[PDB]
């Protein structure tokens, strides 16, 4: 997996944990910074390099703005994130 992709995976499971929290009350789940902590440790667990991660806060702040505005409605969103995110959400209790 080359880097590019890499940090735009990561930058995802943060905006996607953000709208989750935010948008769809997951009020269960931690800070930003905790969020994250957990998308870096997951970068360690599959032997990525977190040196070359730089762009991941902003990135992940400018897709999580992205889906905001992307016309899907908040309750299929958060439907399908609630659907789908549980191995990143339970990621997130080790942090």
């Amino acid at each position: 997996v080359p880097a590019n992709e890499q940090i735009s995976q990561l930058a995802s499971l943060v905006a996607a944990s953000k709208y989750l929290r935010v948008q769809c009350e997951r009020s269960d789940l931690p800070d930003d910074g905790t969020i994250l902590k957990t998308a870096v440790n997951v970068a360690v667990q599959k032997g990525w390099d977190t040196g070359r991660y730089q762009s991941l806060p902003q990135l992940s702040e400018n897709l999580y703005q992205g889906l905001l505005k992307d016309g899907t409605p908040k309750a299929t969103q958060c439907s399908s994130f609630n659907r789908t995110m549980t191995p990143f959400l339970d990621a997130m209790r080790t942090v």
